[PDB]
DNA sequence: TGACTGACTGACTGACTGACTGACTGACTGACTGACTGACTGACTGACTGACTGACTGAC
């Protein structure tokens, strides 16, 4: 079809979703839509996870392109706040800034959302203790035994990456 | 039935780390660097040596 929807991928239900490359397949907007559908039909909070703090413009770069595809429901963009049908459930999450994470109470999020996972020829100033950072986040949110999933996508097929 | 608001707020900067790149270099080393005891034996030598001269008798 045109834009594959990842439900068949989600069928296996392992938490780690290693999707690689796929420039322009619509995994970006599928992983935008999916938590919105989950919050609408069940009531699960969602958090758009990036790596750094300085990006604030992603108030509108995440949510506009997927706002219209929903036919008959209401959406509100309030900066770091995301509202679906007048219910506040979405916020941006920086990884470089970890400390604000350790103060913030965890919203109940079924699946963490993340594409552009790989760094291609960056300045190499990524997050130190990177795999340890992801482990610390996973322990931090849902310290109970309730299961939590994660979706992570890389721009290009880098066969080996730190995780 | 309302009119600034005082404390949350987008944001939009204002100062600062390291990572990576752009030449030194002085550190390090290797390929000369011309000497310097050894070989040794090419040339040199006294040390050591075996057969011709030297004739009054064996013989007369
Ligand atoms: N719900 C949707 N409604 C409309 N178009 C969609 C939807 N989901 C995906 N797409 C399409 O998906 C295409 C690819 O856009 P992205 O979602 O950014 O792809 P992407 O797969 O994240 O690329 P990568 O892998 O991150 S480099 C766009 O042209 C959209 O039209
Ligand atoms: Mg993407």
């Amino acid at each position: 079809s045109l834009f594959y929807n990842p439900q068949k991928m989600l069928s296996y239900d392992r938490i780690l979703n290693f999707v690689i490359g796929a420039r322009g397949i619509g995994k970006s907007y599928a992983m935008k839509v999916y938590p919105i559908n989950r919050f609408i039909k069940y009531g699960e909070q969602f958090i758009y996870v990036r790596r750094y703090k300085p990006e604030l413009a992603k108030v509108s770069n995440y949510f506009n392109d997927v706002a219209q595809e929903f036919p008959d429901h209401e959406l509100v963009v309030k900066g770091r706040r995301f509202y679906i049908d007048g219910k506040l459930a979405g916020w941006a999450i920086p990884l470089s800034v970890w400390q604000s994470e350790k103060s913030n109470a965890y919203p109940n999020v079924s699946t963490i959302v993340f594409d552009e996972f790989i760094r291609e020829k960056d300045n190499s100033n990524y997050i130190p203790n990177e795999v340890s950072a992801l482990l610390n986040l996973m322990d931090t949110v849902f310290r109970n035994r309730e299961r939590v999933r994660c979706i992570c996508l890389s721009n290009a097929v880098s066969v080996v990456n730190p995780y």
